[PDB]
């Protein structure tokens, strides 16, 4: 007949085809390849978004990486010898605005390491899922968990309460816990520990958090900036018209300023020219492109928007350039010039540290990882199984046990490589829509991720306004869970609203979950006491 | 029979009963009184929330009422005569932190005016609806437009782009516009001008906006404070541990500070003691009290939470006191000590000013008032008519012509008295449930508002953490509109999400609507262009 059908029959009748059970699942070899291609197309925006978001965390960079700076900017530090001229030893302020050039270079190196680590963790998770579990599920570091890890647990440039190494240790312990509770088979049981309204509204809260991240300056398009009174107003004026903030002291006459050692912000307050920053408008154009491609059911909408914005930003001498005429910009362009590069992780791999176990914030972060990973994993696996028709009358899909162990092992490996916990994604459904039924789809996605290596220079040149609109639209897609919340019932509307609004407003998934669980418990205390008295018999 | 039944039969056969059509609507006199009481109880939280929010707008006064301050705080301004000692002329910074004692005298005096103006607008609006339209609809300044008028159009202490007097002129003209388009009868027709996702998600966006205000410091319980990096984190540390911010200049060596004339913020940045401010915990207790009463279907849930928090804050020497041991706090207690007082509006009444018509921000606010009021009034009235069974097969409720013209007339009067536009509340549905059918219910609510006067001292003593949880819980109830947004459709999910999220993030209803309408128009340009070519005939 045709060469394509000959290939399909040869693969299906071979040992590898029988091992993957292609015949018993009615999926051919090329069907699995097409499903993997579609899954990678709908998933590959991670290679930009997750790597950049983890890059904001600062990685393993510390104050030791900041170089001493001369008294005046006009003299290079080696020539900083003269009257009234001295070199300033770095402090904790070296990490934040104005960022020490040494710390910035360390952050770029960490960005390359984290691109490679994210790709490697996704590859290893996909391979484990395809081989050990034999399911068309593609694994990659999660969106909300990654954002929580970077901006809340470790914070921007390590401003959080837990260091990056200790957060990696938390992720590793979380993976070990999942391995333990999935070897027994209790993950389905712990999928009911959390309250229902919290369970549904956590996704919408995480989506709002991601959209708010995408509406900021350091990794979004702008449009949300500091306000002295209202605390948040319309940003997206040009970067030349943005100024920093430092804490001050007020008195009954005038504002005698400068609390010494105060943490100066970035460039968040807009002085004039609102709605005029070209980077924000380029982000809006990419947003429109992604939105149209999502409306038209075009696979890779996120990819097309990111690529368009990044390619416009790759030009050297524009206002939207990703390589400004600076030493750091010149280095970024020099690294981007070599299109293909094989990068070896040097700082992030094996960067675990169990020193901060005793701290309360460590356990808060670990419990948050447990809760969020449980919700995402149990929801997505059963949604996928319903998509693929693997759900029987009992409600299981045969390989669920190995699927959960694969996810836990992939989380452990990602922690060892130095990334946020890795999930099966909802976009895996795309492959299932394309006919993907066996683990060969995961193998194909892993091969695509492998080819996504040797392209670190193209992935490290993706600007913030390119990361940008993908976050907003990911939040839009996550928002759809609000439909099955009974907003008429206050016992369910109040905890759900509280969770959903605290995640973006406290800027913390942990704080949103804690607030929602506390509100649920408080609002149901009366009912639980009534039921306890009824069981005891004081009431009828 | 009974004296109660004798009263019902006497009025029903009287001229007043026949004019109100009690017999033809099967509602008795006491039924309207119970309905009016239930409507007032369900909506009485405006007497706390409304006046407080408009008070933050700064009212009518300006830097002219800030008093000159001595060089040092330790010397009273009259005794400010000595070597190196001088009186500081007030500037625009007198209005903001640290607030000039002269300007702080306004807000207390303006708050008393805005308590009466809120009641008088509510009283007159209820009477006109009760008499001219004969419907059980209670009119009061809207919750969402209140916050937009105070915090966005005029801004906190007049920091916005439009002065309070000009914003009143916007409301007056905006009131005239409906009076014109309701006399013709087109207000039903303009209910379709807005896109469907924008109309539905505007309520949820406003609810997020209102809950966002309830989580701030100047009008809420706290728990949301400034962050140097993330721009929002967990506030609600004690007020002694909050510090201000002033814009600064960064260089390549160090942050040489103080952009001269920069707008110093309030007390938004928390240094330590997070989750330890007693005022926030008092608000949470009030939040729990309202939530349980809302759950238990207890009428007046908002008031009980407001009253309990306000009553605890009335004690003089606690950490949650509403009258701190200051000169302003002593004056607040002195005015509170006289329980009953008849207040005459002296600054706010008739404070219109058409000087700023030519400015663009004036028309942005006026059109935003026009849009917001169209969605609120048309949606509420038909929901009320469905509740009261006044909707015929044609979909009208007979007295709709005067119902819209009554609402327009009340808005004009409210602007003259100096409040935000007044609407029929959704809480008007409450009295309809107990049997409110004629305009006598509105008269009864009007009488209660009359009794709400002579209690300005008790209403001007309501602290920010008492306003607080009602705003959060009003945001919860407004959030129920999300259920009829097709979140599967990106042509509706994206504009709805954008509309919903910009209102609390840009912290502006106008920006949320402009973004949502712009996103709706852009995302439908391809479809409209396709159908335009189909009508022309280039396509099939
Ligand atoms: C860092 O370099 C700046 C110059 O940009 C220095 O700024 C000083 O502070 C203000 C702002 O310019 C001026 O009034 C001073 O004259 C500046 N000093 C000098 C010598 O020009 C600042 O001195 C430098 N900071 C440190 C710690 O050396
Ligand atoms: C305003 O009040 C302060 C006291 O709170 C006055 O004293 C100044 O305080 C700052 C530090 O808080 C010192 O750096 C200044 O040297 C102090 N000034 C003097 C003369 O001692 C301050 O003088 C007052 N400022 C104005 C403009 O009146």
């Amino acid at each position: 007949p045709k060469l394509l059908n000959r290939l399909n029959t040869y693969v299906g009748s071979s040992r590898v085809g029988k091992r993957f059970k292609l015949a018993e699942r009615n999926s051919t070899f090329t069907t699995e390849l097409r499903a993997g291609t579609a899954t990678f197309l709908t998933m590959a925006y991670i290679l930009a978004v997750n790597a950049s978001i983890l890059s904001d965390s600062g990685g393993t960079c510390s104050v030791s990486d900041c170089i001493p700076l001369c008294s005046n900017p006009a003299i290079e530090p080696s020539q900083c010898t003269g009257p009234g001229l001295r070199l300033i030893q770095p402090d904790v302020s070296c990490k934040f605005n104005p960022v020490n050039p040494g710390y910035a270079a360390c952050v770029e190196e960490i960005r390359k390491d984290l691109i490679v680590a994210t790709v490697a963790a996704s590859l290893i998770g996909c391979v484990i899922m395809g081989l050990m579990a034999n399911l068309p599920l593609a694994l990659a570091p999660g969106m909300g968990t990654n954002a929580y890890f970077a901006y809340t647990v470790v914070g921007f440039h390590g401003s959080g309460s837990i260091s990056y190494r200790t957060a990696l240790a938390a992720v590793f312990i979380e993976g070990l816990i999942f391995l333990f509770i999935s070897a027994i088979g209790f993950r389905a049981k712990l999928a009911k520990l959390v309250p229902k309204p919290v369970r549904i509204s956590s996704s919408a809260g995480i989506g709002l958090f991601l959209a708010f991240i995408g509406l900021q300056n350091n990794q979004g398009i702008g449009l949300v900036g500091y306000s002295p009174s209202t605390l948040v107003t319309l940003a997206a004026c040009p970067a030349s018209s943005r100024i920093s903030l430092a804490p001050v002291i007020t008195s009954a006459n005038g504002t005698v300023s400068l609390l010494a050692g105060g943490s100066v912000s970035g460039d968040i307050m807009c002085i004039h020219g609102r709605m005029e920053s070209p980077t924000f408008w380029l982000g809006i154009v990419g947003f429109v492109i992604i939105a149209y491609c999502l409306v038209k059911n075009v696979k890779g909408a996120m990819i097309y928007g990111i690529v368009f914005v990044t390619a416009v930003s790759w030009f050297r001498n524009t206002e939207v350039t990703a390589f400004p005429n600076t030493s750091a910009g010149d280095a970024a362009h020099d690294y981007f010039k070599k299109i293909v590069d094989v990068h070896v992780i040097k700082h992030t791999a094996g960067a675990l540290s169990f020193s901060g176990i005793n701290k309360g914030h460590f356990w808060e972060a670990l419990v948050t990882f447990l809760y969020v990973d449980i919700l995402d994993t149990t929801g997505t696996l059963y949604s996928m199984a319903r998509f693929a028709g693997f759900v029987d009358e009992k409600g299981d899909f045969a390989g669920q046990y190995f699927a959960f162990m694969s996810d836990a092992s992939a989380i452990v490996i990602g922690s060892l490589l130095g990334t946020s916990p890795v999930y099966v994604f909802i976009e895996s459904s795309t492959g299932i829509r394309e006919g993907g039924r066996t683990g060969l789809t995961a193998i194909t996605v892993a091969v695509y991720f492998l080819l996504a290596m040797f392209f670190t220079p193209l992935l490290a040149s993706i600007p913030a306004w390119a990361v940008g609109p993908p976050l907003i639209l990911v939040g839009v897609m996550m928002m759809k869970s609000v439909t099955e919340i009974d907003w008429e019932d206050m016992r369910e509307a109040i905890p759900a609203f509280v969770t959903m609004i605290l995640m973006p407003l406290t800027y913390s998934v942990a704080y949103g979950l804690i607030g929602g669980i506390g509100s649920y418990v408080v609002l149901h205390l009366w009912d639980w006491g009534e039921e306890g008295l009824v069981k005891l018999g004081f009431l009828k």
